[PDB]
């Protein structure tokens, strides 16, 4: 809980959220805090819940920026695009990325 | 006032298709056809029908590019974003013909 | 007028040379003629200043080059294949200085 | 079993340069044998980054490295000014072996 918290956030932009991609997203979320504790941070943006992009938000084609990502990570990114058919694209920015989101209804 | 050479391709990336949404895309296109003869061309992309971007594709925030665009075009783009919420983002290409 | 914000095309070159500097000029020229206020060129000579800023990162050329204007793509190509002085690039939404 | 490849992107080599890159090539294979690998790349030698290559601001990664390695890096950056930036991969090196135990 230091003063700053700037890290190379890996933003994923998805259309929808099918229970399976949500698993994999949770999966990939640990492959990161695990092998790269501190270096990266996942951040998913569902366009269906948030269509309008914020000035700083940019969506690049998965294929391009993927190759510079960790091996196990690239594999998830691959299922997501070619299988779970939900990954629109992604980006890599050194941003704030603080508190978790997803307006909680208590999700149980 | 001349149809020839380099063309701006305005790529709108949409999520959804409300009744108004369709109306305006007909207008924007009509505007670009009758006013920006050639100069500008439109190309709407349905991320629902197909989400994965090709290799040469990218979506940039609307507020950004729409700023430099011609008033009559920013208008329809502003509405497609903050009123119909179908407009995710967009890109600007400078090709020739397709 | 008081500045503005746009997408910056940061090229990272290992030093400079007449040709590379020419093309780097041709290129900059282009973005200010065809892609006004959408893309801004910003060259970073790793030879002059080696250190890297915080949000400053460098991705290989072929990765992020596909998504650029064709002409930007040609020049980027030559600064990388012909002059072989380009390390990589990046595309950030920033706040271009009134100059620097 | 894999290893943290600590790729270092440097701008040329100085006298006080190879100094720490010889002290870093040590501390690692020593206290952290097999743990944190290391491969130095002088851009000036070969600029063009490969499709899977990237360079990141030294303040970012280094800060998640052993307090000591951060010293050689830290010095190597502000003082000897040659460290353009660094990258940290977590993959497996299968180029050479010494002894292993696969289970058929």
């Amino acid at each position: 809980m230091a003063p700053l918290r700037k890290t190379y956030v890996l933003k994923l932009y998805v259309a929808g959220n099918t229970p399976n991609s949500v698993r994999a997203l949770k999966t990939l979320n640990n492959i990161l805090e695990k092998e790269f504790k501190g270096v990266y941070a996942l951040k998913v943006i569902d366009v269906l819940k948030n269509p309008q992009l914020a000035e700083e938000d940019k969506i690049l084609a998965t294929p391009t920026l993927a190759k510079v990502l960790p091996p196990p990570v690239r594999r998830i990114i691959g299922d997501l695009s070619n299988r779970e058919k939900v990954l629109i694209g992604l980006d890599l920015l050194y941003e704030e990325i603080g508190d978790q989101a997803e307006d909680d209804l208590g999700l149980e």
